[PDB]
């Protein structure tokens, strides 16, 4: 092969270069807006979006951003370890989507850096926490994913597995049985939210739409850059998982189940956007020191997947209620995490803003804030799920 | 349509912000290199490349780049008039390649601004020169294109029509009868040119490859932004030419003849890159006040088209001679234009660098600098063609 490895390396470097270009075009049009919030009132000022959080992670991670690559490879190795020993661990699924791994491990690593831990503590803690989150989350969501997909034989590996598990366990008690697309979407989101800020002439509105288009363009360059940056490496992840665990379960993208229920889409994402709208209204009401700018990606994908599971297990009513609560917890939890990051000693402007990154990981990051022994407590919980998963697997294959 | 109009406007705007993104990445990544050429030896420091010259045009024009659009539309209207009156002008061809129009009218307009003319003078003179160059230069290469393409029914509307004419007539006396593709090409070319600069360690060569990759990424973002920004308005131009002159002859991109001769591509580009290497070697040996950085687009495409026509009319021998001399004239003539634009009162670190933009336009800009009446001279020259050409058309319709 050798040569194709060189091709992959050069292509990934080009990817990170495009990420840097989109980051520059994003910064040169928004630093006087947050720094503009300094010479105004309560500073920051944050955007709920995974790619913006990846940008802020890179910029506040410098050349130490390679720790995210070390932690991604190491965490992937630990997940492969959790699948090879599926008999005593009960973990079958494996995480392989590259950009989701780099986003998640990136935010965890930047958390362990804002606190101020060493390099190896960040790589090891990030690897263990991320591997347990992937195997336990997807392996937890395997069965209901089989219920939604009609037994297709794959699980969900994204950023809302635990929230979708709250929808699976809570739904039966509430109901009865890409250029201009993303640019227009996220741009319209920025313009709508800016119009909401107006609730607290054609020239200023034209600058609203133009700010939405500059922001959306920057985010899109970031999207393509990240995708090409993790494309070949994730393809190698499939190359190794292809041979080490050939009969494993794949934790693929959440969108891969949207076609199994295209009805919970616009409605689930609709009430998720309503939840985030109400939550941002509450934030602007209480004069909170943190302003949240919602994004299209976590709304549509997170609240639409939770809309899918809440639809299959609890109909449109469970979609409305549970998805609304999910959006509120998304915005409020993101602002809370940003408060932690600010008090920990670093100015961070982005956050994942998904469902499992503004509901389940805020309490974990707060747990590491409280005690360094909270991590080993999380490991004991991982054994609590692990031994029972082993017993259920043994009593599930032999019976 | 109404809706698709505002849609297309949003599209062109978005494309323009992508252009600004690649531009910011480019100048932000390569400012200290030319500024380093200030604090060392002779300045400039120029890039033979169409998209870089378009970026520098948008830079040295700022909020006055709309004049380029005005001159593009007006020149289009003038060409439409010349084809409507094809009986008394002998003009069959019509240029519709929009991005070539914006590049050419952009450089001519930015020359008519750097010299200090007003808005209406720059728009009028640029529209006239562009209309006469497109209609006359593309109308000249109609029949030889029919001989090369076997009568495929189109002409060539690009950047080397005049050099293709000098090759067509100079040839018979000399012989017997796209992401990582462009990024890889231009990156390799930057590494080669930097290797020739070294003709005057792993960290140094790896940073050569990294600077070439950054420049390639910036140039590629500029490419996508230009194509998107132009696609809609050029599609409107084609929509008007569909109904005003349906039976007209289309002057299309030059590469559409490469399929009729895939052999002259790598050899014409071979001796063209050789000519660029020799001429740049002369600019380094003579200690010229202007350094020249070659680009992949001018070499490959200019010397490729000239290699195809000079191949059809004068074999591999005329390919070697005319392509080599054409490359030398490319480098030396472009650096010439950079010298004149330097004395005229501004700095311009990059030129179109194609065949006709280093052989035919340097003397035009020099003549306009000397006396403005020279412009009127060209106008009279057009009549010396048009009138004559007029009769020819009749002598080829009824005879
Ligand atoms: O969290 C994310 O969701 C989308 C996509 O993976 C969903 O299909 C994306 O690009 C992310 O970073
Ligand atoms: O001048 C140019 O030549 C190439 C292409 O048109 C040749 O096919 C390109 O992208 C330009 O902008
Ligand atoms: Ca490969
Ligand atoms: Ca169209």
């Amino acid at each position: 092969d050798t040569t194709t490895v060189i091709k992959g390396t050069i292509k990934t470097i080009v990817g990170f270069m495009i990420v840097q270009a989109g980051s520059g075009f994003l910064v040169a049009n928004f630093k006087p807006i947050i720094e503009g919030l300094s010479k105004y009132h309560n500073l920051t000022g944050a955007v709920i979006d995974p790619y913006t959080s990846m940008q802020a992670t890179i910029q506040t991670m410098a050349d130490n951003y390679a720790w995210v690559g070390y932690a991604v490879i190491l965490a992937l190795f630990l997940n492969i370890l959790l699948v090879v020993c599926r008999r005593i661990t009960g973990i079958r699924t494996i995480m392989l989507t590259g950009h989701i791994m780099f986003q998640q491990a990136g935010l965890v690593a930047v958390f362990y850096m804002i606190i101020g831990a060493s390099m190896w503590e960040t790589v090891i803690y990030t690897a263990v926490l991320m591997a347990l989150y992937w195997g336990i989350s997807s392996n937890i969501m395997y069965k209901p994913t089989q219920a939604v997909t009609g037994g297709a034989g794959f699980s969900i590996g994204h950023q809302q597995q635990i929230a979708s598990w709250i929808a699976v366990k809570l739904a039966p008690k509430l109901g009865d049985k890409i250029f201009h697309d993303s640019i227009s979407a996220t741009a319209l989101v920025m313009t709508v939210f800016f119009g909401i800020i107006l609730l607290s002439k054609t020239h200023w509105f034209m600058y609203i739409f133009e700010m939405g288009l500059k922001f959306a363009v920057a985010i899109q360059i970031i999207v393509t850059g990240v995708r090409m940056f993790v494309a070949e490496l994730s393809e190698a992840f499939k190359g190794i998982s292809e041979r080490v665990i050939p009969n494993s379960v794949l934790a693929i993208d959440c969108a891969a189940i949207y076609a199994f229920s295209p009805n919970a889409m616009v409605f689930g994402f609709m009430w998720g956007a309503i939840g985030q709208f109400v939550a941002v209204g509450l934030l602007l009401g209480f004069s909170s020191p943190i302003l949240i700018i919602p994004g299209f990606i976590p709304m549509f994908f997170s609240n639409a997947t939770i809309g899918v599971f809440a639809n299959q297990f609890g109909g449109w009513k469970s979609v409305m209620k549970i998805c609304f609560i999910m959006g509120i917890i998304e915005v409020l939890g993101s602002a809370w995490v940003i408060h932690l990051l600010a008090t920990q000693g670093t100015t961070f402007n982005g956050w994942m803003g998904m469902a499992d990154w503004a509901l389940f990981f805020p309490p974990i990051l707060q747990g590491i804030v409280s005690i360094p022994g909270f991590f080993f407590v999380l490991l004991t919980l991982a054994i609590v799920y692990m031994v029972f998963a082993s017993k259920q697997l043994r009593s599930e294959e032999a019976a």
